[PDB]
């Protein structure tokens, strides 16, 4: 198969973002929030971001913390999985 992917690591998915600060200088508030949780922001795009994580908790100290912090005069979002499309399907058990 090839759809889909398969790595220990961890990469958090944020939402909300200031689009009117230059990223320039987003990013870095971000950096310094995410050096801290262990983290790496490998890219921003659009009002969202994408960094990467050693492992899962590394990944929730960020997102449990950047979901509360403000990059600047406005609430982050952090989530684990994508936000693209939303459903009300009741599947997929939580597991080890």
């Amino acid at each position: 198969g090839s759809s889909g992917s398969s790595g220990c690591h961890t990469l958090l998915y944020v939402y909300n973002l200031p689009a009117n600060k230059d990223g320039k200088s987003v990013s870095n508030r971000l950096r310094r929030l995410s050096d801290n949780c262990g983290g790496k922001v490998l890219s921003i795009t659009g009002c969202s971001a994408i960094l990467r994580f050693i492992n899962q908790d590394s990944a929730e100290r960020a997102q449990k913390r950047m979901e509360n912090e403000d990059v600047f005069g406005n609430r982050i979002i952090v989530s684990f999985t994508p936000k693209n499309r939303e459903l009300c399907e009741t599947s997929g058990p939580s597991s080890g």
